[PDB]
């Protein structure tokens, strides 16, 4: 991904595009919409976007092309090339038409996009604002921010268990947090980029406590499991058989009983467990 090319696509078209969801979408007829513009810029920047996705499907294409989420409806440390998807529904599945927007950070402060902020004035589709001001003005109910993993050619859409081999199937808890009514683990080895508690958090109640050398120890209460403690996996852990790409890695979708789905960067349940 050539970030200079991505941002120059927008900067070079200030004064030269008109906003429309009904024309070429990508500026080839002098008109573009938000998602056609970013898709075209991303292609020109060397990202293999197929067609001209909407805001409903762009995230999935970014995940398959080495990007990961740095924010889901949170504050974050902005950097040039971050791609912001936003909705006026609960997530991007509800972002069709005027319900969705997308643009790109030029730097830690300024956001550029093809938008309706100039009410469709001729030539005036490409607009730049400080993100903090754009957000308070436009008030989307959901935002997600995508960032390219520069390691994506090297990790090559492999499971992190293959990228970073370890002989022992046990893991460290980097963070332990009460989320959605249960104590859960953030394990950086299993979720190496773009961790999200909802997508990647591991229920403490479904792990086996082990010492720093992987030796089985007695399982304490879940509210007593701490960051820097270790764990392994010994029947209510289900491999759904569904895989996906994200941030240049393979992830596998598990289900932890009624606690729901957990995506982890290993090939399958046999790679995960002891
Ligand atoms: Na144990």
């Amino acid at each position: 991904m050539n970030t200079d090319v991505l941002i120059n696509w927008f900067e070079s078209r200030r004064g030269k595009l008109t906003y429309s969801m009904y024309g070429s979408r990508n500026g080839s007829d002098g008109t573009a919409d938000c998602s056609g513009a970013i898709s075209q810029a991303l292609k020109e920047a060397g990202v293999n976007i197929v067609g001209l996705p909407s805001t409903v499907t762009l995230g999935s294409q970014l995940a398959n092309n080495g990007f990961y989420r740095v924010s889901k409806n949170e504050d974050w440390n902005g950097q040039r090339g971050d791609i912001i998807l936003m909705s006026w529904g609960a997530d991007m599945s509800q972002s069709g038409g005027a319900g969705g927007h997308v643009g790109v950070m030029m730097d830690s402060v300024n956001f550029i996009s093809c938008d309706y902020s100039t009410q469709g004035a001729v030539g005036q589709a490409i607009n730049t604002y400080p993100w903090n001001d754009y957000y308070v003005a436009n008030k989307p109910s959901y935002i997600e921010v995508w960032r390219y993993a520069d390691t994506a050619p090297q990790t090559n859409n492999q499971a992190n268990t293959a990228v970073v081999p370890q002989s022992k199937a046990y893991y460290e808890a980097n963070e332990v947090k009460y989320v959605n009514g249960i104590f859960q683990i953030k394990c950086d080895y299993l979720a190496p980029v773009g961790f999200d508690w909802g997508e990647n958090g591991i229920p403490v109640d479904m792990v086996n406590w082990v010492d720093a050398n992987g030796n089985d120890i007695p399982d304490g209460k879940s509210e007593d499991f701490k960051p820097g403690m270790f764990f392994s996996f010994a029947v209510n852990i289900t491999d759904t058989g569904e895989g996906g790409y994200y941030g240049g890695y393979y992830y596998r979708r598990f289900e932890f009983g009624q606690f729901g789905t957990v995506w982890l960067s290993c090939w399958n349940k046999d790679d995960l467990v002891n």
